[PDB]
């Protein structure tokens, strides 16, 4: 049942299209993983005012797609022995005197299980000694290790800590450690402003826009990159077997380790887990921000699991001009990523992704 690059290409054309209409979305580009392949698929305009058109080189910005890169580059710093989830944060951070960090581990951080940390950074944060003030500043509503609430502000500050003894700064342990090794050469924490020309613009709400700068956006929001590269990043993510660096392969692997459940949904590093078979609308339902974005109660999996080769491997990160998704069954080789340059709603991605991917299962041999 080896499904032709033609069938494949009117699959992706056949969902695409018509969520592009129904999203406004000017933009969008698309690779799906099959039989070890990328397979690129670009539709409409990078740039609306330029008339530019999406290529397999346009740049995208992937919100909180970010964070699946500081969770590896946490599993990197873990499995390079210089940091353990079990530590306390004020063992990184010795300056969170705060008597509420007391029981707060690097674990937590990481997966959202501090007890309330806020969705985003306060933009009034502009420096270290703001950051810290906010830290101090912040009361827990519950205890460490017994609610989940997806933060940035949470891993944010996990990936500043993770990279602390490496003496680096962030954005050079993430190209030295995560991106060269795997040749990611076009995924940027910062554009060079030889880059530019590749660089999509976002939209919302018909004004061109693109990420503002922030404290932790780098570890919580900041990563951009093109289909070719995210493609080659889940593909790494989906085949850790293909990765020669040996301490990136054991990050890769502790990333999609299962710390928490949560329902339906395992909490990795970054990355999330659903068990398959998963129906269509268990994940979509998911995805929608009532549930997505709501503080719920975990259940913790002692030890951590190791990566479940069953599993839709997922994650949703979007900006104010910038939507995406990606998704991988580890056991099936087989994977989408879907960049747009409008962020529209998760769980009309997660439906589109699924309907792809699924159609690539379940592919009919008629004509």
């Amino acid at each position: 049942t080896p499904v032709s690059e033609k069938q494949l290409a009117e699959v992706v054309a056949n969902t695409v299209t018509p969520l592009m209409k129904a999203q406004s979305v000017p933009g969008m580009a698309v690779a799906v993983i099959y039989q070890g392949k990328p397979h690129y698929y670009t539709f409409g305009k990078a740039d609306i005012a330029a008339n530019k058109p999406v290529t397999p080189q346009t740049l995208f910005e992937l919100g909180s797609i970010s964070k699946t890169f500081t969770g590896v580059l946490g599993g990197d710093a873990i499995a390079r022995g210089e940091i353990s989830l079990d530590d306390p944060v004020t063992r990184y951070w010795p300056q969170l005197t705060g008597k509420q960090w007391q029981g707060i581990r690097m674990l937590d951080l990481a997966t959202y299980t501090a007890g309330g940390l806020p969705l985003q950074v306060p933009d009034e944060v502009t420096d270290n000694a703001s950051l810290l003030r906010f830290y101090q500043n912040w009361q827990p509503q519950w205890k460490p290790g017994t609610t989940r609430l997806y933060a940035g502000a949470s891993i944010g500050l996990f990936g500043a800590l993770a990279v602390k003894p490496s003496g680096m700064p962030y954005e050079q342990a993430m190209t030295t450690r995560v991106l060269k090794p795997l040749k990611l050469d076009h995924t940027w924490i910062n554009v060079p402003k030889a880059e530019e020309a590749h660089y999509a613009w976002g939209y919302r709400d018909g004004k061109a826009v693109r990420v503002s700068p922030g404290m932790l956006d780098a570890q919580a929001y900041g990563v951009k990159t093109n289909v070719q590269d995210m493609a080659n990043w889940v593909m790494a993510n989906m085949a850790p077997e293909n990765v020669a660096d040996a301490s990136l392969k054991q990050g890769i692997a502790l990333a999609q380790s299962r710390y928490w459940r949560i329902g339906s949904m395992y909490q990795g590093l970054g990355w999330e887990m659903l068990n398959w078979p998963v129906e269509a609308n268990t994940v979509v339902e998911g995805s929608d921000s009532k549930v997505a974005l709501a503080p719920l109660p975990v259940v913790e999996v002692n030890p951590p699991a190791p990566p479940v080769k069953a599993s839709w491997v997922h994650k949703t990160g979007s900006t104010g001009g910038f939507g995406s998704y990606v998704a991988f069954i580890p056991e099936k080789q087989i994977g989408i990523v879907m960049l747009a340059n409008t962020s529209y709603p998760n769980p009309a991605r997660v439906e589109a992704a699924y309907h792809i991917l699924e159609a690539l299962q379940h592919h009919h041999h008629h004509h």
